[PDB]
Order: C-alpha cells, then sequence, then structure tokens
C-alpha cells in the first residue's frame, strides 16, 4: 500500500527496546527476545543500513543484581526482619554494566561492534553537545557500528522518558525511521485486553486522537503515543510493534503491513 | 516466620 | 562451584547438621 | 546454633 511506501528509502533507523522486551519473567534478562533482535539487528547493519539502538531497562537488572548480593550478604535474623528498599540510582548503576556486557558478548558473537553513549537531560541545552553528538554519531555509523543510547540514570537528578529520548535522537541525527519495540502488538482503539479493541494500521491525529482511551500498566502508551507524535511531525515516520517476534523489523522493512504508523503525510490516504 | 525460616534454603529465600 | 550451588540449596536446618 | 543463626549466608561459605 502507499502507507508503507517509504521502507525502501530508509538508511538510518532508530530501534527502541522497552524493559518489557528486554528484562523478562524474574527480573533476569530475556535471553530469546534479546537475541533475537541483536541478530535481525546484525543482519540489518550488514546488509547496509545504519542501525541507532536506543536501549533500557537497566534498572530492573540492576534491582535483581542488588537483591541477590543484598540475600548473600545478609544474615538469618535479618532476613526475618523486613528487608529495607534499594535505591533506585544504585539499581540503575549496577544493571547498565551488566546490560552493556550482555549486549557486547551477543554482538561479538555476531562479528559486530558496538557503542555505548550514555547522555543526561542537562546535555541537551548545550550549544555545542547538539553538533558534536551528530558528528560523533555520524562517524560511528560510517564505521560500521551500531551506537547504544539511553539516559545515564546513575548520575541524573530527578516530559523526558526513554522513548522521548528516542525521538529527540531521530530528530537529531535526520534519522528515516523510528520502530518502537513494546509488548503489545501495537496502538489499539483502547485498552487490549478488551475484545472491542481492534489493531490501528495508521495514526490519523484528526481520527483517533480523541476516540482512543488509554488504560495503564517509566511509561504507559499516554506517553509513547506523545513522543512518536513529537517525532513524526518533526518529519521521521514512526512504527510501533510488538518486541516479542523477532521477524517484525525485518517485515517493517520489506513495506510490509505491521503496526501503527505515525506519519505527517497521512492527511490523505 | 522461625520454623519456616529455618527449614527454607537461600535459594527459597529468593522470590 | 559445586560447593556454592550445594550451599545456594541447603537448607538452614542441613547446614545445622 | 546461635552461630549459624547469625551469620550471613557468605559466611557459611567460608569455613
Ligand atoms: N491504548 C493501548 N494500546 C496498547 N497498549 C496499551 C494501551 N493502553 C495501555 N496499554 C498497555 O500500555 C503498556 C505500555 O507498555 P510500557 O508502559 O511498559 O512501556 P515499555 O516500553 O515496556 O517500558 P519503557 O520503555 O517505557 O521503560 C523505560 O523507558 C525505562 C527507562 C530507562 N531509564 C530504564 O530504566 O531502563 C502496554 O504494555 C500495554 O499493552
Ligand atoms: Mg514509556
Amino acid at each position: 500500500d502507499r502507507s508503507r511506501a517509504f521502507a525502501k528509502d530508509v538508511k538510518r533507523i532508530v530501534v527502541k527496546v522497552g524493559t518489557a522486551v528486554v528484562t523478562g519473567k524474574g527480573g533476569r534478562l530475556a535471553l530469546g527476545r534479546l537475541g533475537a533482535i541483536c541478530e535481525q539487528l546484525a543482519e540489518l547493519n550488514s546488509d547496509g543500513f545504519e542501525v541507532i539502538l536506543v536501549s533500557s531497562g537497566a534498572v530492573g537488572l540492576g534491582r535483581q543484581r542488588l537483591r541477590y548480593r543484598q540475600l548473600v550478604n545478609s544474615s538469618f535474623a535479618d532476613l526475618q526482619k523486613p528487608q529495607m528498599e534499594l535505591d533506585g540510582k544504585a539499581c540503575a548503576g549496577v544493571g547498565q554494566s551488566s546490560l552493556m556486557a550482555y549486549y557486547e558478548t551477543m554482538f561479538d558473537q555476531l562479528d559486530v561492534t558496538v557503542a555505548q553513549m550514555l547522555v543526561t537531560d542537562s546535555s541537551f541545552r548545550d550549544k555545542d553537545f547538539r553538533k558534536q553528538l551528530s558528528e560523533t554519531v555520524k562517524a560511528m555509523l560510517r564505521m560500521r557500528v551500531i551506537p547504544v543510547f539511553n539516559e545515564n540514570d546513575a548520575i541524573s537528578t530527578r516530559f523526558w522518558d526513554n522513548d522521548s529520548l528516542a525521538a529527540l535522537l531521530s530528530l537529531e541525527l535526520k534519522a528515516d525511521l523510528l520502530i518502537l519495540l513494546s509488548d503489545v502488538e501495537g496502538l489499539y482503539t483502547g485498552p487490549p485486553s478488551d475484545s472491542t479493541s481492534k489493531l490501528i494500521h495508521t495514526f490519523i491525529k484528526e481520527k483517533h486522537q480523541d476516540e482512543i482511551t488509554f488504560g495503564e500498566k517509566r511509561g504507559g502508551m499516554t506517553a509513547k503515543v506523545k513522543a512518536a507524535v513529537n517525532a513524526a511531525y518533526g518529519g521521521v515516520p514512526v512504527i510501533i510493534t510488538s518486541g516479542y517476534a523477532a521477524e517484525n523489523i525485518s517485515k517493517v522493512l520489506r513495506g510490509l503491513r505491521v503496526g501503527t504508523l505515525f506519519h505527517q503525510d497521512a492527511h490523505l490516504w
């Protein structure tokens, strides 16, 4: 169809993986999903694309790691006592290292180099930063590398989510497609549990904005949508699709109808 | 809870 | 390693025994 | 047993 017609001209891609995709049951890494996504990204990078990956899920992985360590270091007497909460910043600082080590190992198995770029909120207001980041990203992509962006949570003092960061980077680096990998198959007219909700294949701002009732479950579908609209009307089309399927990325890149599209040229389609 | 813990194992204190 | 696994699974009572 | 109830699991690992 005319909707998925820009896919053949796609050259630079920004892919975001949520917490519901990176970390599965028990707070541990979801090895199957992450491996499939990494294999798809390596195939894409070998086929001539510039892939940018914006990861997440460091908080949960670090929280699980610190809970084990706390259990190991504790005392039977204390195990009895309700154990206190763990600091969120400490959990993020622990989990980022493990997540990046896993990413490096998986991409080394496939012979792909990765780079870790950590940017906070205060950095995006400097005049020079928005210029130097573009040059660094371009230099990395020219050399066939996959930058792995995230929000440095250990340092940051705190709307901005990981999805807003993804939209921001899509705008700045002039990407040509933005894919949001989440748990649900895509944006629905209502909560996915209800049987009266159907998968929308095109988000027209003057038709679905008022007819969509968001539920709940860093940000639900009330913030993914905001970031998607922001990125799309800045000029970068947006695709939302489930991260469970491994082959959704390639099917999107082949022009097949997958997920919901945020495109500015949806006024007349 | 005491007897429970005395019976449980470290891994069991997990989850 | 095997020792670690054994501890991780041993019941406090067994550590007693 | 008092030692065993006040020990930390790691401690059990070290003789
Ligand atoms: N109308 C609807 N249609 C479809 N689905 C809907 C709808 N209404 C509700 N839902 C449900 O909405 C949920 C959204 O999922 P969600 O909120 O869990 O988003 P998700 O991507 O998984 O996590 P995140 O990226 O936001 O977390 C981070 O950014 C971490 C940042 C970083 N510092 C780190 O700590 O790593 C879906 O699941 C459910 O269908
Ligand atoms: Mg969110």
